C-alpha cells in the first residue's frame, strides 16, 4: 500500500523543482497513541524554498502529521519515539496535517526558504498514530508528506509568529486561569494567514489579536481540544512595526489533584500559537518568538469572545 522502495523519495519535476517524500520506513506501533519521529536530511546544499506539501495518510490508522525543519536531529536512528525529542536546537514547523480539518494550500508566491547556510539542513516529520485496529494484521506503515521544493527564489517568504507560555501554573480545581502574552512587533511588515493553536487537555480557548492603537483586530480564535492544524485567517493581516501581539489561553483545573506547570508531558500544559505568515523577500525572517507579557494590564480592554469558551 503506497510505499516506494526502488524509486526512492526523490522525484525532479523540471530542472529546478523536484519532490521530496518524507515517509515513516515502514514502522509499525506496538500502542496507541504513539508518536513517531524521523528525519530527511536535504538533498542540495545550496538554498531551496519549500512551495507545496501532499499529504500521503494512510486515513484508516494516522490521528495526525506534523513536518519541521532542524540543522539537528534528536535521534540518529532510522526513527524514534517523539518523547525523546523532535530536534535538539530550535525545531521550525511548516505543515501541520489533521484528520477530519482539511488542510488549506500555501498562497502562490510564498515559499518556506530552507536550507543554504542560514536555513534547515534537516526535515523531521513527527507522525501520530491514533487506534490500531486496522493494525492486528501488523503490517509496516510508510505513511508521510511529499513536499514540493525549488531554487527558483520565490517573491514571498513564509515564516513563523511563535507565541508561548513559559511561566503559567494552573492550581488544582481553579475553574479559570488565563495565559497571557504580548509582544510588540518590531521588523518589516508581515501579513498573517494562517494559524494553529496547541495546548493538551486543559485548554479551553486560544485567541490572539493584533492590537494597533488600543483597537483588537482578531487573527484567530480555536478550541485548541479540536484538531489542531493551521487554520486560514479570514482575511489576511498585516503588523507592522509598533503593533502588539496579543494572545490569551485560558485553562480550567477541574479534573485534577496537583497544580499543572508548562512542560512536554500529557501531565503538563502547553500554550503555544503558531501564527503563520509571510513577507516580502527582501523584508523577510524565517522565525521570530514571543515568551513575555510586556503589556500586561492592556488585557482589561481584551474582547470578551477571548474568555468565551465554544
Ligand atoms: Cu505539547
Ligand atoms: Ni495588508
Amino acid at each position: 500500500n503506497e510505499c516506494l522502495g526502488t524509486i526512492g523519495p526523490v522525484t525532479p519535476l523540471d530542472a529546478s523543482d523536484f519532490a521530496l517524500d518524507i515517509r515513516m520506513p515502514g514502522v509499525t506501533p506496538k500502542e496507541s497513541d504513539t508518536y513517531f519521529c524521523m528525519s530527511m536530511r536535504l538533498p542540495v546544499d545550496e538554498e531551496a524554498f519549500v512551495i507545496d506539501f501532499k499529504p500521503r495518510a494512510s486515513m484508516d490508522t494516522v490521528h495526525a502529521m506534523l513536518l519541521f525543519g532542524c540543522n539537528m536531529p534528536s535521534s540518529t536512528g532510522s526513527y524514534w519515539f517523539c518523547d525523546e525529542g523532535t530536534c535538539t536546537d530550535k525545531a521550525n514547523i511548516l505543515y501541520a496535517w489533521a484528520r477530519n480539518a482539511p488542510p488549506t494550500r500555501l498562497p502562490k508566491g510564498v515559499g518556506f526558504r530552507v536550507g543554504g547556510e542560514t536555513g534547515s539542513k534537516y526535515f523531521v516529520l513527527q507522525v501520530h498514530y491514533g487506534d490500531i485496529s486496522a493494525f492486528r494484521d501488523n503490517h509496516k506503515d510508510c505513511s508521510g508528506v511529499s513536499v514540493h521544493l525549488t531554487r527558483v527564489p520565490q517573491p514571498l517568504i513564509a515564516g513563523m509568529y511563535l507565541m508561548m507560555s513559559v511561566d503559567t501554573v494552573i492550581p488544582p480545581g481553579e475553574k479559570v486561569v488565563n495565559a497571557d502574552i504580548s509582544c510588540q512587533y518590531k521588523m518589516y511588515p508581515m501579513h498573517v494567514f494562517a494559524y494553529r493553536v496547541h495546548t493538551h487537555h486543559l485548554g479551553k480557548v486560544v485567541s490572539g489579536y493584533r492590537v494597533r492603537n488600543g483597537q483588537w483586530t482578531l487573527i484567530g480564535r480555536q478550541n485548541p481540544q479540536l484538531p489542531q492544524a493551521f487554520y486560514p485567517v479570514e482575511h489576511p493581516v498585516d503588523v507592522t512595526f509598533g503593533d502588539i501581539l496579543a494572545a490569551r489561553c485560558v485553562f480550567t483545573g477541574e479534573g485534577r489533584t496537583e497544580a499543572t506547570h508548562i512542560g512536554g508531558t500529557s501531565s503538563d500544559e502547553m500554550c503555544n500559537l503558531y501564527i503563520m505568515y509571510y513577507m516580502e523577500a527582501k523584508y523577510a525572517l524565517s522565525f521570530m518568538t514571543c515568551t513575555k507579557n510586556v503589556a500586561p494590564d492592556m488585557f482589561r480592554t481584551i474582547p470578551a469572545e477571548a474568555n468565551i469558551p465554544i
